[PDB]
């Protein structure tokens, strides 16, 4: 057969070694300033970390291995149904720099589909959960759990060496990988937990097909929703270092805490209003715009919503950007989906998602706080889940959730691979600046 | 009465606002240069972030608003019995600036004893977590569980002004406060759940002593380990923004994420080894020692036993830091502390300590691979817990865990009244770096 996941990347880890050494050559080299703004600014502007998977255009907007999202959607395999790029596939090529065949995501796939089924305790802990525990706490949660399977935990424990850190770092990366829809599933469907927890996967079927059916939305009827789920998957999987989630999973991967538990932290941060959560703010806040101003609306009506929503002293979630200055190719992505979809187009919620996205922006610039008025992924993805069925909007950020996992474990392979250290900037007081 | 603690900070909210006004007019301002090392170096030397209430001294140690750490053990309150800095009185210092009275530390104790119980959901999730389940998991997991008492969640949820976001996150920092040393006791004693979860506390007695006898080392027979647990905790608070621990729990604040799901962040970076579990390490790496050469040794033994170690390709646990370049003043405080102790220093394990610190900073200078060939405080602080009964460096990491709590609530408070952005830097590959 084609050589698998570990092999493929195990052909690349010499190359990236002897990279790092040359980039390490010029260690002394200066590449930009630190400025005051910077230090109070959230470390604004300051290109202080290392990610290899994604680079960030601040215009051009997100490349995957310099390629794009729509050369992704061209290149990456699709599953056996439907015309959207794998999440699966997407993993492969963040981690080996390498478009995968369609042979090997199917092998691939199969592996995630093996590797699916939890510990009972991990059952007991999520039957635990308090019906009114918010769903990314859960998932938080469950995940850090999943660290008593932790290879990486154990074998640092007994002693290892450090140029094989990569290894178990990889292996509970894909034990993870195939386990959190499932959890995530829990979380979903709390009075289910029995069934849900042990029900096989098809292991003809891809990631994303598995995900749904585990949410109760499997088979042939909901095959749409399933090109969705993988495109869906796929656009949130990784968005350079900065980005809350990515970079709380490396810091505290950084001091060797393993995959579960830093991408436990990488969740808490996802958890975050102003990070992922503003997927299920996104939507909270349109059902309640649309709630105010009823059916039929002008526009003006949209635009005091936005506005009232500002004055008082609130954010308009799904706009602005740490980087991007642009409107989110992620953005455009989803509502391209959406384009050739007529039924999705008659969805009034859709459509003043839609009618949002010609008006906050110019309301946001009036307003003149943000650096990007425009839209990001989070204005567009909450609709969608709520056009085949998703609902509750304190469930969409776990979405974001598992799909998120897929860059910075990636990451984290690479950290351990190269031997990078321990995330540590200075800080200061106020007074030290003065 | 004299002033709470609430409106004791807010008496500095507006001095610290206008700093903050005059610090941002010179935004613009060129402070550092950025190099290569510091992108591959985790951001080693990198002035890139604000921490208010304490800045490292590199050569004079760790200053609590410019108080050296005698200063604090002078000038902080006492418990109703004992000698050593109450935590609270630290916490209170951290946050106003100032020195509080004993009065006002009476009062906070009472707060802080009448909000430390928890949920019975917190129970049962406890309940649920399997016996080999790792300390440091444990209690990040139920940290983060207690965000359903969240009223900053809950608040932001609801719909709330920026303006108005420090008091529900000091809050819940008080909150979680009170709440963690008993979550910490249920850690570590999982079959006294019931008892260990509910019982009440004398609301009399302080933080520490409170602790104490939620670990079952309650009473006056016990009365040096309060002191010994009051110090340790007070020394353990805050060590700057820079520190992994910190630093999560800023990152995860910074987008909106509340104070319970941030410290949990900041818990599973504690957990990594390199964080940490290195008190746990040096007691393990003392024991090994002593077994070998005995409690009858000459300085040669051990010599032998620390270049034996280095020759391995291994640290001597508890030597060394990222930023110190002399003894940890809090080692000296803990040292300091067994010095009236006769029993203390007749202890065979103390005295190796004693005498491992004469001898490995020579070693290490003449192996030459480190910079800092001083101890650190994780080299004192398990032989004193040792020493009064707690004989599992399993656990230590836990009572770090409470202690390290105080820091980055305090700052995720100034964070929130400042009104600090999200924490996004920019990420490079290592292609954009050549
Ligand atoms: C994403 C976000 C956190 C970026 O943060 P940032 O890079 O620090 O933002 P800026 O540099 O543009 O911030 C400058 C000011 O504009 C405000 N601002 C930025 N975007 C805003 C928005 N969409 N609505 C309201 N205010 C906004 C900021 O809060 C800040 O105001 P303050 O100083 O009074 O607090 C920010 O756009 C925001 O919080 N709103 C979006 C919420 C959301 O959709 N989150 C997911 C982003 S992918
Ligand atoms: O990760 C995301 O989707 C948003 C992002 O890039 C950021 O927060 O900077
Ligand atoms: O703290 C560390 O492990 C790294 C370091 O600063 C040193 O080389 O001494």
């Amino acid at each position: 057969a084609e050589p698998d996941l570990k092999t493929a990347l195990k052909a690349v880890i010499p190359a990236k070694r002897e990279l790092f050494k040359q980039v390490k050559e010029r260690s002394d080299e200066v590449i930009g300033e630190v400025k005051v703004a910077n230090v109070i600014g959230g470390m604004r502007g300051l290109k202080s970390m290392l990610w290899e998977g994604s680079v960030l255009d601040p215009e051009e907007g997100i490349r995957f291995h310099g390629k794009t999202i729509k050369d992704c959607q061209k290149e990456l395999p699709k599953g056996t149904s439907g015309t959207e790029m794998l999440p699966e596939a997407m993993f492969w090529l963040l981690l080996t720099g390498q478009v995968p065949s369609t042979n090997q995501v199917r092998a691939f796939s199969r592996e995630l589909a093996e590797q699916s089924h939890l510990p009972q305790h991990i059952l007991d802990l999520i039957k635990s959960f308090p019906r009114s525990m918010h769903p990314m706490t859960q998932l938080s949660i469950a995940v850090a759990a999943l660290n008593t399977e932790s290879k990486f935990a154990k074998a640092y424990e007994k002693g290892l060496s450090k140029a094989d850190y990569w290894e178990p770092t990889f292996d509970d990366s894909i034990s993870l990988l195939a386990k959190i829809p499932r959890v995530a599933a829990l979380v979903f469907r709390p009075d289910e937990v029995d069934q849900v927890g042990t029900q096989a996967l098809d292991a003809s079927q891809d990631w994303s097909y598995n995900f749904a059916e585990l949410l109760g939305k499997g088979g042939k009827e909901n095959q749409d929703f399933h090109d969705l789920l993988r495109l869906y998957l796929a656009l949130h999987g990784d968005h350079e270092g900065g980005n809350v989630s990515a970079h709380a999973t490396h810091l505290v991967g950084s001091a060797l805490s393993d995959p579960f538990l830093s991408y436990s932290a990488g969740l808490l941060g996802l958890a975050g209003p102003l990070h992922g959560l503003a997927a299920q703010e996104v939507l909270r806040w349109i059902l309640a715009m649309q709630d105010k101003i009823g059916t039929k609306f002008t526009d003006d009506d949209v635009r005091n919503y936005l506005w009232d929503t500002l004055k008082s002293g609130r954010v308009v979630p799904g706009y602005g950007h740490g980087v991007l200055r642009k409107p989110d190719p992620r953005f455009q992505a989803l509502m391209d989906f959406a384009a050739t979809r007529p039924d999705v187009l008659a969805n009034p919620v859709f459509q003043l998602v839609k009618k949002n996205s010609e008006i906050a922006p110019a309301v946001l610039t009036e307003h003149g706080k943000t650096k990007n008025p425009h839209p990001n992924v989070d204005a567009a993805s909450g609709v969608l889940f709520y056009h085949y069925g998703f609902q509750q909007p304190l469930y969409y950020t776990v979405t974001f959730g598992v799909s998120r996992a897929l860059g910075p474990l990636v990451q984290l392979i690479w950290d351990r691979a190269l031997g990078l250290p321990i995330e540590r900037p200075k800080s200061i007081n106020l007074l030290g600046l003065k």
